[PDB]
């Protein structure tokens, strides 16, 4: 039966249970130091005794350099698995494979993904698995991966499962309050009148952001209701219009101190048709809204300084973007394009202190096959998507860029 | 209903139908020049008139640099799709996205994968789709992609669908005979007594190779029958043994002129167990056969010069390696490791004129859900796997390295 997944409410501790950190790499110790105040840490012991079930288990694999060393995955995990709490979080931390140094080390660091993806398909009771790579050039403190670990090791990551997080080398500063990580940040969310966009606005406001909710004139009434509820502002506009950048800039200047800290390119349309039956308007409309507009809003707002130091851009990709979908050559192109925008702009935007990432939702309740064909045996909720976006949006997520991460419950579907 | 897929027999022309090449990039013209003798080329025309159905359609997208330019995918393909033959081949050729130059060009070159993967899910009557990227540093002749195009544009690629081929910058020479591309080459195939390994031996011999069929002492009778049939030799050994490299070297010295041109690391075992129920022997046995042995055979045979200039190493990955599988934390680790071996060794082996790639089969007939959940609505055949391996093995495939390609009929399952 599907598990009722633990999700986040304000003030919640990160885990329902303890956090065991082990492995003999470069991350275990500094991670213990970073997380000690906020998590109830326990250690491995040969007696196999722990008062509580584990809410999280983290294995530091960054020290493994030879295939024989992979046996520690077995020796470490096999005795721990029976003590996992429902919705526990299992995480392996490795070194970015291309940065692992030796050929043999790169092989084993790459091999870790076969292990984690498999373990995701074995965990019980809503528990999830994650793989996090950390650059070999990260400082001993490993502060750059803290926001990633705190997202994974919480209820917020409920529907993120089987995935790979790639942290670079930069140092990070915690937010003033990890429970209100977006305090003071101004967040523009397109397509925010309803659906996932409205939930993104809600989660962002929960986390302390001031939300600029954007949608089309035609959705003005719904948009106003969202903006009012979340304590933000409503901005009606067509993201494809030449003056969209100007209008956003004017709006944040009038209401929000002249800055956009977080841009979520969530607006999107479909004009589904088999390519054999495609026409010009159905092709162009989809490319205009879903690819040209996010490219223009991102480049235009960076280009006039509205998005600057500390900026966070998150694009919505999709399963069609990764795996393709019948009748969606237009839509899938745009959603693969949103991955391309993150991959291409990441190095360019780095120089200005801006990150850009992509989120690909799976099956989200907004049919029975889409719903059950994932490790969690259920569809996701809009909040689950919003949480992953809020993770990338964190001021403490400056060392995370050019990533595409799915929020899919470890769906079977992929590439 | 599933299509009866066209497959290759000796002497067959590459396509059942014509080959239309279009698009206004750097590949269309030199590709026409290269393929003119062996393919019946036709061109696009505004009248929409062609005597024959298309056996292949190639679109050169290497010139597309802006999202507006993606509309040419629509304008080019939509009028052609109704003239495809059964089992036709549709190919888009782009520029390696990171090499595309501008941010906008990288975005659109990356976006091409959403288009191709989607079109694969629309094509009828066993037709397939492929995306090929060519390095921006390839010479105008584009000879480095010829073997890739000839593999795709043939019956050999029957069960390869939805995939991405990445060609670097090197120039290539055709084999003396494209119909016997492995003539004179010595190919070692592990796990060759039965199953896919025996079919790899058969296909290699068909293509002109002299096969060294390797399997365990216990499979000696079956191994001898394969070696006799294919005109090769049988070498019984345990690939995990310290002297495996020595024994292979001695064998090829005695029978095959002292060289191994092609190494196929196909031998593999499973010891399926949930990680919670894992034990040391089930972990170690799988790592030894499936990861340590291919690493050692490859590094040892390169290291004593048995594999040298012109060498081709192909590892067998698997769906478990890419997507994970319940009960296979050990096996999946090794199969992800086989991808790692290709990724890690590619740059090191480049200096010695050796390529290394990985093949990940899907559902191959050797159950009904695995069988039908792909674009071709059927399981694959061992020959289909062998054909993809033989493509990487081609002497003309020197510009293809560090690739992992699935042979899965565009299976739903992935990452
Ligand atoms: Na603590
Ligand atoms: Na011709």
């Amino acid at each position: 039966q599907p598990e009722t997944l633990r999700r986040y409410r304000p003030g919640d501790p990160p885990l329902a249970g303890s956090l065991l950190i082990g492995g003999s790499g470069r991350v275990a110790e500094p991670l213990r130091t970073a997380l000690a105040d906020d998590y109830n840490l326990v250690s491995n012991n040969i007696g196999g005794r722990w008062a509580d079930s584990f809410g999280g288990v983290v294995f530091d694999a960054t020290g493994i350099t030879e295939a024989e060393g992979l046996k520690e995955l077995y020796t470490f995990f096999t005795p721990l698995l029976r003590n996992l709490a429902p919705c526990a979080r299992v995480v392996v931390v490795g070194t970015t494979p291309a940065e692992a140094g030796s050929v043999h080390a790169q092989v084993v660091q790459r091999a870790l993904e076969g292990f984690t993806r498999s373990l995701g398909k074995e965990l019980r009771r809503g528990a999830t698995v994650s793989l996090v790579y950390l650059s070999a050039d990260a400082k001993p403190g490993a502060t750059g991966l803290e926001s990633t670990m705190r997202f994974i090791l919480s209820a917020k990551s409920a529907y993120v499962d089987g995935q790979v997080f790639r942290v670079g080398a930069a140092d990070s500063t915690p937010p003033a309050d990890w429970d209100k990580p977006l305090d003071g940040k101004v967040a523009v969310v397109t397509g925010a009148a309803r659906g996932i966009g409205a939930t993104i606005a809600e989660v962002f406001a929960r986390d302390g952001a001031t939300v600029v909710a954007i949608d089309v004139d035609g959705a003005a009434e719904d948009l106003k209701r969202v903006a009012d509820k979340v304590g933000g502002t409503a901005l009606t506009l067509d993201v494809t219009a030449d003056d969209a950048v100007d209008k956003i800039t004017a709006h944040v200047t009038e209401h929000h101190g002249g800055k956009v800290d977080i841009l979520v390119n969530n607006a999107g349309i479909t004009r589904d048709k088999l390519l054999a039956n495609m026409d010009e308007k159905r092709w162009d409309a989809v490319i205009a809204v879903n690819l040209l507009a996010p490219q223009r809003l991102t480049e235009g707002l960076v280009g006039n300084g509205t998005i600057g130091e500390g900026g966070r851009v998150i694009g919505l990709s999709s399963m069609a973007g990764i795996a393709g979908n019948r009748g969606q050559t237009n839509y899938a192109t745009t959603k693969a394009g949103m991955i391309g925008l993150a991959e291409a702009l990441a190095p360019v935007l780095a120089d200005k202190g801006i990150t850009i990432n992509a989120v690909a939702p799976g099956f989200i309740e907004t049919r029975e096959v889409g719903r059950r064909l994932n490790s969690l045996f259920q569809g996701g909720q809009p909040v689950d998507v919003a949480e992953l976006i809020a993770y990338f949006a964190s001021p403490a997520s400056n060392a995370v860029t050019g990533n595409t991460i799915r929020v899919c419950g470890q769906a079977m579907l992929g590439a």
